[PDB]
């Protein structure tokens, strides 16, 4: 009968944390890109969600244990759980009346989820240990080594799967996050069902969540009498828990003696997991600056997180049967508290490596225009090279450039402006002919100035451009009719196009990476068919359509923008770095928890445990907001902040049992 006592419990965590993670792996990118909010904003309500989905929900649970027990409270709480994600799929829904409702709505979704993520954690961990006794101490310990490894295979497969929805369906948006959140938010119904079919395998314990609340009230109880007082002839027995053993039995107070302790060792700790947690909330916002092209798939921007639930399943066991066993050979003294220490040194220093990378992607950053400063290219359609002066306000030549016919200057020429928007004299020079063409010009963005030509006669139109191909992070196309017709263009089953006659311009048009050699489209009079070769992945293209005694619709191919020149796959040494100290933390630490508590008290631990960790992305939200400083100097400053930190943790575990 052992063999079927236990399964729902795992089968259950695995799906219950398939459906966590994947709603958080791309929560950031929803904030971005759907309420449109900026990183600072949506850092800040993503580690907040995070902190309180351990913060206060642990608490709750422990409490509603006291009188609930351990069973009930899971089926309540994963009610609600359910609730928290239904609504909040709905929220991503467009329809429901833009940011007005998706915000308010949303949010609601948010806390619900996360009272319920936090609010059965401590409960179903636990619970499972009840269903077999103790005295199999070697399983009691294999379930829980098995079931972090339950944990890791359910977000593993949700943070892969649960990105691609999000920009591959499309259904309703570009975008379409309602699928997203859907598909773990269902999950999590069966996840529900399975759990419920082992009520009839074991007879759950009866409520005994009191001993969390009992050790709280003993040290407030002994500081308050300790600080009215006052007395000041007080001996050792100023020790605080010895004015509560006034009151409480000696026994209780010789407990909380021996657990405090080691609470002792968990002040430094919140620091080490505001690093873990900023994977999905800032190296994310850091993977979309970066190239995502690659030989393999294209990988979407958050799907990068699998490297971490993936290291962390074959960095274990390779730890415990390879590194433990050299590092014991060489020395045993490691196999103890020192390993937490080590775990910060490795996150401090994945960080590190991090601003490294950071600097990388700066260096590498195309130039931008910005304030007064616009960036200005000059196309020419004229049948001969035409010569342009860019007469200033000043009536001094900014700058002076000679085109060809059909060519482009090389580069988007900067400009420097006198206010936020001006004209300049665009002088152009044609055979014999010359004009004074003028033009209005705005900060912060980029402009294309098409020559074009009339007969013998030329002419200029200035042309907005704008960054739409990292944006995006997907191919675009733009289309110019220099035709004295109108141009309808059928681009693909998902979009079409119509370009006006006399040089009409089109906007922007993201379309499927891929060659297009038979691209329908149909003129005022005849249908056409235009071959446009090759497109590639973050790279925006300009069409000229032209008239030909032969082709019909000649389409001349411009390449408006490149893609950029970092891969993302330069971010793999991060999470090397990273995931490796949470496989050498993480897990001892957790192990710690439960091994070095005293009698009874290990409810304490487990609930301090995550504490900590709710303390810990707080750090992460204060710093995100209130700091200021440059990312590249932010990943310092964790890096060298964590670094002081390990040495307060080491000298601290120094004198420890």
């Amino acid at each position: 009968n052992y063999p079927l006592s236990i399964a729902f419990i795992v089968v259950n965590e695995f799906c219950e944390r398939f459906s966590y993670y994947g709603m958080k792996a791309v929560l950031i990118l929803y904030f971005l890109y759907f309420l449109h909010w900026n990183e600072d904003t949506s850092t800040s309500i993503y580690h907040a969600f995070s902190s309180l989905c351990y913060f206060t929900p642990i608490l709750g649970a422990a409490i509603a244990d006291s009188w609930l027990g351990k069973f009930k409270t899971i089926i309540y709480l994963s009610l609600v759980y359910v609730l928290g994600h239904v609504i909040k799929s709905l929220g991503a829904l467009p329809i429901l009346g833009g940011q007005v409702v998706h915000t308010v709505l949303s949010l609601i979704g948010l806390s619900l989820i996360a009272l319920g993520t936090g609010g059965i954690k401590p409960c179903v961990a636990a619970f499972g240990g009840d269903q077999f006794e103790e005295k199999h101490a070697e399983e009691r310990t294999r379930y829980f080594s098995v079931f972090y490894l339950s944990i890791n295979a359910g977000s593993l497969i949700s943070t892969f799967i649960t990105p691609m929805l999000r920009g591959d369906v499309q259904c309703f948006g570009e975008d379409c996050y309602a699928l997203a959140f859907g598909v773990p938010g269902l999950l999590m119904v069966i996840a529900l069902v399975v759990f419920a079919m082992g009520s009839k395998i074991y007879n759950k314990p009866p409520p005994e969540g009191n001993i969390v609340a009992q050790v709280f009230k003993c040290i407030w109880f002994a500081i308050s009498n300790r600080f009215k007082n006052r007395s000041g002839d007080i001996p050792k027995r100023q020790h605080w828990l010895d004015w509560a053993a006034e009151k409480y039995p000696k026994q209780l107070i010789m407990d909380v003696k021996a657990l405090t302790r080691v609470l002792f060792l968990y002040i430094p700790l919140p620091m080490f997991w505001a690093l873990l947690d900023q994977q999905g909330s800032r190296w994310t916002l850091q993977a979309i600056r970066m190239n995502r092209n690659l030989g393999f798939f294209v990988l979407q921007p958050d799907q990068m997180q699998v490297l971490n639930p993936l290291l962390v399943l074959i960095f274990i066991p390779l730890f415990d049967f390879v590194i433990y066993r050299l590092v014991s050979k060489c020395g045993i003294n490691f196999s103890s508290l020192r390993k937490m220490a080590v775990g910060m040194i490795l996150a401090c220093l994945a960080f590190a490596v991090a601003a490294a990378v950071e600097i990388k992607i700066n260096e590498m950053a195309p130039a931008q225009p910005g304030p007064q400063e616009v960036f200005l290219q000059v196309l020419n359609l004229a049948d001969d090279e035409v010569k342009v002066t860019v007469v200033g306000n000043e009536n001094n030549s900014l700058l002076i450039e000679s085109i060809k016919s059909f060519q482009k200057t090389p580069h988007y020429s900067k400009l420097h402006l006198k206010t936020k928007s001006q004209d300049f004299h665009f002088h152009l020079k044609y055979h014999n002919l010359s004009l004074y063409t003028e033009h209005s010009v705005q900060e912060k963005n980029w402009y294309s100035l098409v020559i074009r030509e009339d007969g013998n006669s030329i002419s200029s139109m200035m042309v907005k451009d704008t960054e739409s191909r990292t944006t995006n992070g997907m191919t675009t196309v733009r289309f110019v009719n220099t035709l004295h017709k109108d141009v309808n263009i059928s681009l693909s089953t998902d979009t079409s196009l119509n370009v006006g006659e006399d040089y009409g311009v089109s906007a922007y048009r993201t379309v499927q990476r891929g060659e297009y050699p038979a691209v329908h489209c149909r003129t005022e009079d005849k249908n056409f068919s235009l071959n446009l070769g090759l497109l590639d992945f973050g790279a925006a293209y300009l069409f000229v359509i032209t008239n030909n005694t032969n082709q019909g619709l000649q389409a001349w191919k411009i390449e408006d923008i490149p893609a950029n020149k970092m891969s993302i796959a330069w971010q793999l040494p991060q999470y090397a770095l990273v995931t490796a100290g949470e496989v050498m933390f993480s897990v001892t630490g957790l192990e710690f928890s439960y091994s070095q508590a005293p009698s009874s008290m290990k409810s304490v631990l487990q609930a301090a445990w995550l504490l900590t960790i709710a303390v810990g992305n707080i750090i992460v939200l204060v710093v995100a907001q209130f700091s200021g400083l440059v990312q590249w100097a932010e990943f310092i400053l964790f890096s060298c902040l964590l670094l002081v930190i390990c040495l307060i943790f080491s000298i601290m575990g120094y004198y420890y049992v």
